[PDB]
């Protein structure tokens, strides 16, 4: 047992490790989306810039959890990072919806982790999640929701002019 | 025979000379396209800048090949620069498609030139093509693919508003 | 078929996609090593810095291949990123040396392939952006392994401490 | 017919199109001369700079005419750019003098035309941007030809070397 | 056997070592030429700087190959550096002519090294030579030819005024 | 016979020429030592930088001797540069100490010659530019040799690691 472990439940340790896989998985999904819009038959350079930035942020969510695992005296166990659920993403509106679905699933997992940490009376772990994860997710979901709303009002996906302008005037 | 010639086959010398004519030809074509959009009844000022920039680049592609010819001890032979295959280019999408066909023809001639240079064991000429031409054509061709793809999704060529906005927000 | 594809074989495409997976696997392997050295019972902070930097660089190798796939008109296909396969720093440097040689052999098979299909663009891309990077990387890891062994690693904990302060610092 | 065309005769349009071709032809001639002096068996680098500079300038004369064609509502029609028709530096400077006088004679034919068609804008365009350029250009080439003759060109290779160093540098 | 060696043929290693000797020999030749023109009865200071600059450039060619040898896991094996083939070099034109012949022999050795590297499927060694050696030799041969051509046009070597002015106005 | 020669004995001229070869030989030795320490199974980067510096410094000694030869009116005659005659860092420093002592012994024989032939200028050249450089060179190498032995070289690889970082860095 670690010389620094104190008030760190085994269940919290296992859940952090599963959350690390989830954050890495989300990074893969966003990385997949990005280069889909980098394709010459999609060619929305700013969508690809948007999803690539999100891919790097999820990777940082993961590295910071690995850092916490060590801080509390637990032990990282890594798993496979499953491939994303689409190779082809149809459109910019459709992609924004999948990102909203994914970011909501990450939030649901972070809220289960906080419920667990409260169950185990782990205030440091509770406030770690509240500080670094919970509100970041609240803004990502509100942000992704604004975009879906606008892309729909403009005539996406049937109007290719709509996604061009959105990609210029919102994602630029 | 030149005091500097070494490992430079006749066939490579002849091919460089044909490649010089092609590069000047592409310069003439983009120059033709450019001022077509400069006309008051077409009047897309940024399409004309995009193509004028490309016309100046092909002139640099040719002059650089003329420079290599002298470096390797061969002798420049100049031919007529044939007039472009269209005087009226229809629209912006159509110009972009002819630009893509032309850059692909230039690329195929360079690939034959590198196949030639490999078969004649001219490693210096091979690296010349790789450094100064092959990756430039890959980017010109992917770039033109992006523009064609977007112009079609925006509703070109039947929608003149599309080419107006594309000229403002992409070629600006 | 893609409007930009020209002189890009289907085998070259399939290999680029396979190489993308390997580069991402290499990033995962180094990331695993890094935070191993961040553990309080290892506590070699510069070892952890070194491996984390190499992890991010493999992510740069992978994204650049995804960029090339689109440039040539091919289509990205992603697979699972398999989890890595660490005792001490000398032992980690040795697995990294084994890993960069494996990534290197995969790149040489891809360049032999691109040479066979007469793809001079893909040949130069591999030569330019990947091949000399692996030669530097492997020579560097070889230096570290060599030095760590002469100082008395892994049996000497003073050795890996000092190597972490004066070489990786 | 163009919504901007006003007092621009069809003969003036046809002639501007011919003058465009000649300007591009002159650029080709100078481009040919330039890289001739870049050859290792000629090796007069400032002669080669000089002619390349003139090649880019004739290209600037041509593109300005393509601009005027559109300003008046006319329509550009392009033809082939004929290949140029060099022994030494004095010989090249003399062929350049013959060429600039032919471009000049063509421009004066264009101004007589514009005068006959009562096109004062086209007249001042030629007076402003081309006529004094040709007079300058021809006086310059004459100065060089005169000097290279007095120094002993072309049989004296010391002459063309020094001229390349001290006048064209 | 080296822990870093991978796809490096014993023949390529042996060829690098011989090329190391040739680059040091070329360095010796230029150094000999340089101080020949420093002599009080020749007294062309800029010819002597020019060859001295070339002597140092060849040493850099040697040290960089000594670096590659170690990078690929081979073993440097040094030989005698044989003295240059002339003590007196007659004039500046004759020295430039021996420099031209010397760079052509160094180039021919490099083309044989690349042919070797091609036939043993060492693309890294193939590109090293292309990047750092092949075009440097072409420019070096093109430069030496220009100087040779110009010196002969001025009346060298029988005209001492010719080599004086060349030393002032070209090599100054 | 040269128009500048005055009080320069043939033996001194011949002795300068032999000293030129010895300096180039010392340069070959240090360059050989340097890249030995660049090897991945030796991997002491600062030893390799130290010897590379000395290799370049010996080349400066030779060229200055080539400069004096022309200044006094003698004639440079070059010979083959014989290949160098390395185990560890201590052993390399010991051959370097041995080498500088032979270059020094040759310089003191050159100064004895110059004194016997009444060449005060050549006497000053050796005094100013060479003799004290060698004393500093030999005193330094002895210091390094002394320290390596105290730290446990060559049987202690940790000793040469630390010496390379803390003295030669
Ligand atoms: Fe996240
Ligand atoms: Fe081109
Ligand atoms: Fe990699
Ligand atoms: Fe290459
Ligand atoms: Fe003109
Ligand atoms: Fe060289
Ligand atoms: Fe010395």
């Amino acid at each position: 047992t670690s010389q620094v472990r104190q008030n760190y439940h085994q269940d919290s340790e296992a859940a952090i490790n599963r959350q690390i896989n989830l954050e890495l998985y989300a990074s893969y999904v966003y990385l997949s989306m990005s280069y889909y819009f980098d394709r010459d038959d999609v060619a929305l350079k700013n969508f690809a810039k948007y999803f690539l930035h999100q891919s790097h942020e999820e990777r940082e969510h993961a590295e910071k959890l690995m850092k916490l695992q060590n801080q509390r005296g637990g032990r990282i166990f890594l798993q496979d990072i499953k491939k994303p659920d689409c190779d082809d993403w149809e459109s910019g509106l459709n992609a924004m919806e999948c990102a909203l679905h994914l970011e909501k699933n990450v939030n649901q997992s972070l809220l289960e982790l906080h419920k667990l940490a409260t169950d185990k009376n782990d205030p440091h772990l509770c406030d770690f999640i509240e500080t670094h994860y919970l509100n970041e997710q609240v803004k990502a979901i509100k942000e992704l929701g604004d975009h879906v709303t606008n892309l729909r009002k403009m005539g996406a996906p049937e109007s290719g002019l709509a996604e061009y302008l959105f990609d210029k005037h919102t994602l630029g």
